[PDB]
């Protein structure tokens, strides 16, 4: 059971207002045929246009919500809405475009999907709340057949051009007019009571219903993200590397060791309460401190309430609390915090449910909306580099470093050595990588790097 059987049953009740008289008994095979496509008994990598919830989850980066609303349908104009906020009007002859024939609408669809998806995925998954018009409109912009490769590269073909009779991936599709071998999933097949807006609004207050097709496309995809990543969580699914995943993760580990090490050296807390991932390891193994761990999985729905995390019966007020990606409603004043900023624009961060974002880096993590009020008892952690390692080069040309934030014995002594200058510049690069990936760093108000200078005596 790798792919979705074309002989699987498809519930058609949601389709009968646009398509009156639709048979109750229906398979994906008959549905695809009714959509004007022909599968021709082809065992060439594309067994079905529709996919399972499990395949959809593995391909979350390819998700594009799609809705079609009849403005007046062979005789009537259709409004094509996508979760990118785009609305196109197709004539049979929140960005709104005026009525145009299918031959030009299809060119815009290819361009839009290609720019959105080229750095996210090898495919497109149309996420629907199917009522009929969206399925019957696909024949005007989609072509299907065997799996193919790009004419200019080795990636799989996602587009076709009738002008040159060629196939292309999302990176090489300029001027292509057809979407080739797209995938799709109907959210209505998952068993819901009531319409799209009533199910979406149960969990999300950030997406409204401005009554246009793109609003429904956005609500549709958001509801699918809620079901697959908020209410259901699977950390055993691995996602491919598409960007700076490894550098970002390495940078996070470097910054954590640095910040926690200097907080312990500057304020000498007797105990550190490490709250978060139950698989955490001490980030400063040589530190004197009493290291105590508290297990909390990443919260994917709402931030943890500090009262439920700390109360219900031990002394968190003693020493310092470390919340490394442990999203709480209000941090205590004695904290060291790393909190992901859901508003960050990146190829790793996908739009999520109710202000949250879906951060995909090896695993998918739905993260509650970033809230500046969580950090009221703390301040932003300033950049700094600290090193007690000896000044000794060993073993990439040089320019002398001058910086008030290079906290080393050589800078204290008046002149930064080559070793600490190379290490500072590498650390600053890792730091900038982590911040630009969306991570934010917060610290207890008494934290002062001036206290690190006397750790060299
Ligand atoms: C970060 O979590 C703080 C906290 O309250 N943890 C805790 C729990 C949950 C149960 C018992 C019996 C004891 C403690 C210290
Ligand atoms: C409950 O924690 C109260 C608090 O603010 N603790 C604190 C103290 C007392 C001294 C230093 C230098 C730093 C911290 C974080
Ligand atoms: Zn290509
Ligand atoms: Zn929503
Ligand atoms: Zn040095």
């Amino acid at each position: 059971p790798t792919h979705l059987s074309v002989d699987t049953k498809f519930k058609t009740e949601g389709l009968c207002v646009d398509i009156p008289g639709i048979p109750k008994d229906m398979t994906y095979r008959r549905l695809i045929s009714m959509m004007g496509f022909k599968m021709n008994y082809q065992v060439n990598g594309y067994p079905n246009m529709f996919i399972t919830r499990e395949e959809a989850i593995r391909h979350v980066r390819a998700w594009i919500g799609f809705d079609v609303e009849g403005c007046h349908g062979t005789n009537l104009p259709l409004q094509l809405g996508f979760s990118t906020g785009v609305n196109l009007v197709a004539v049979p002859t929140p960005l709104m475009y005026k009525g145009l024939p299918w031959n030009v609408v299809r060119i815009k669809i290819v361009q839009m999907l290609s720019d959105t998806l080229k750095n996210l995925s090898d495919r497109v998954v149309f996420v629907l709340w199917a009522h009929g018009f969206e399925l019957t409109s696909m024949k005007y912009f989609v072509k299907i057949g065997p799996e193919r490769t790009c004419c200019l590269c080795d990636r799989r073909a996602t587009c076709f051009s009738t002008a040159s009779d060629t196939y292309a991936c999302w990176h090489h599709s300029i001027g292509f007019d057809y979407v080739y071998n797209p995938f799709m999933i109907d959210v209505q097949q998952w068993g819901f009571t009531g319409n799209l807006q009533s199910n979406h609004d149960l969990y999300c207050q950030v997406h409204g219903n401005a009554h246009v097709a793109s609003c429904d496309a956005i609500m549709t995809r958001c509801l699918a993200v809620h079901e697959c990543f908020v209410k259901r969580v699977d950390w055993t699914i691995e996602y491919p590397i598409i960007g700076d995943e490894l550098k970002i993760n390495a940078a996070c580990r470097k910054v954590q060791h640095m910040v926690v090490k200097a907080a312990l050296l500057a304020d000498k807390f007797p105990v550190l309460h490490d709250i978060g991932n139950p698989k955490a390891i001490k980030c400063v193994p040589q530190a004197d401190v009493e290291w105590k761990f508290y297990d909390a999985q990443p919260c994917s729905d709402k931030a943890y309430k500090i009262e439920e995390l700390f109360y219900s019966y031990d002394k968190f007020t003693d020493g310092v609390c470390l919340f490394w990606n442990c999203n709480v409603d209000r941090y205590p004043a004695n904290s060291i915090v790393c909190r992901f900023d859901t508003r960050v624009l990146s190829n790793l961060n996908l739009p999520g449910c109710d202000g949250g974002s879906l951060y995909v880096n090896k695993h998918a993590f739905h993260t509650p909306a970033f809230d500046k009020s969580a950090f009221v008892n703390l301040k932003q952690l300033p950049f700094f580099y600290y090193s007690d390692s000896p000044c000794e080069s060993h073993g990439i040309d040089y320019v002398p470093l001058k910086s008030a934030t290079c906290i080393t014995r050589c800078n204290l002594g008046g002149a930064v050595c080559r070793h600490h200058a190379n290490e500072y510049r590498l650390y600053l690069d890792a730091y900038n990588m982590m911040i630009s990936a969306g991570f934010s760093l917060w610290v207890y108000k008494q934290f002062d790097t001036y206290n690190l200078w006397n750790t060299f005596t």
